[PDB]
């Protein structure tokens, strides 16, 4: 209950899917062309059983100029531009890309994948063979659960580009209006009646970020899977608005324990759906909350779990 960074250690039995950042680190070592080929390969194979939702209209508008610029290039330049993004080279295109929210980056690559499939953007060279390190990276990816697979792909996408500066422009999709109160569903969690946890889940499912933020302490933090804590209400609200629209949280069961100094620690396990895949991918998730004596959230971590065997009382 003292520091955010120490609270990271609550529920240390929870086995997170650290194969995800492991695999991203291996991927990040590869030659840029192999990075692009490997994701092409993974995207094509995954597409046989899983369809990516179309990017939103607003997103596509925001990425349109950059997409047009690539589409107007000769094939060798197209391939160079894509390599620049993978290498995190400092170029205008890479700086534009870095300014984008994850969804806009994903929609940019969704479009390029379609154009590559159609032959209008320089495809991976015909009969391309991956490097020794890259073939093994792809094999690991293809052995993972779908929820882990899509997280590897998102993390690879988000990592591309070049950030120069701390307070650079941030572009994101417009904020959706919260769901009308009448049509809202309420979660049920075995074992857990805690109103802060239930209101967390229900407000996020309603895209009601202004209500959700009011659950947190001023200094409180939210730790997304495999990322550092996001600290304080302004930064956490920013993250909700830019990155947390249209999720579906399906918490199943939890456990509630005392912590030092009148705090309460609560662990919930369940599933989450991203609007990119809807009901076709259910990620196995734990939430770990540390609530102060008044019930506000000092810390919440969201973990992608190593296997369904990590869900409580499988
Ligand atoms: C790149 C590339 C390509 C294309 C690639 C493409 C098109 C790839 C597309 C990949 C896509 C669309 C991946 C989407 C992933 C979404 C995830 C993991 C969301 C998780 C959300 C979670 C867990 C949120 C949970 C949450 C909960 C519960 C909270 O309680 C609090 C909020 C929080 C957010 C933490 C080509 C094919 C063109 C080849 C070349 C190439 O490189
Ligand atoms: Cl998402």
């Amino acid at each position: 209950p003292f520091t955010i960074d120490s609270a990271r250690g609550i529920f240390p039995n929870t086995l997170a899917a650290d194969v995800v950042p492991a695999t991203i680190a291996r991927f990040s070592q590869l030659n840029a062309e192999d990075q692009l080929a490997l994701i092409w390969f993974a995207y094509l194979e995954m597409g046989k059983t899983l369809t990516i939702a179309a990017p939103g209209a607003a997103s596509m508008q925001l990425a349109e100029n950059a997409l047009k610029e690539i589409q107007a290039m000769g094939p060798l330049q197209q391939t160079q531009a894509m390599c620049d993004l993978a290498n995190r080279a400092d170029t205008p295109l890479c700086r534009t890309y870095a300014s984008w929210s994850p969804n806009i980056k994903l929609g940019f690559w969704y479009r390029l994948g379609e154009l590559m499939e159609q032959g209008f953007v320089a495809p991976i060279p015909a009969g391309y063979q991956l490097s020794a390190n890259a073939n093994a990276v792809l094999a690991t990816i293809q052995g993972l659960e779908s929820g882990q697979q899509i997280t590897v792909l998102r993390n690879a996408v988000v990592d591309m580009g070049f950030t120069a500066g701390k307070d650079g422009k941030r572009i994101a999709e417009p904020v959706v209006p919260p769901q009308d109160t009448a049509s809202r569903t309420k979660v049920s969690i075995e074992g857990v009646t805690n109103a802060t946890v239930l209101n967390y889940m229900d407000n996020l499912n309603a895209n009601d970020f202004d209500t959700l933020i009011e659950l947190f302490t001023s200094d409180g933090a939210l730790q997304p899977p495999f990322q550092r804590p996001i600290v304080g209400k302004e930064n956490v609200l920013r993250f909700f608005r830019e990155e947390c629209q249209n999720l579906k949280l399906i918490p199943e069961r939890g456990v509630t324990e005392p912590a030092e100094d009148g705090f309460t620690q609560i662990k919930v396990t369940g599933k989450v759906q991203t609007p990119w895949f809807g009901g076709n991918v259910g990620m196995n998730i734990a939430w770990r909350f540390l609530l102060n004596p008044e019930g506000k959230i000092f810390f919440v971590a969201i973990d992608l779990l190593a296997s369904p065997k990590e869900l409580l009382n499988f």
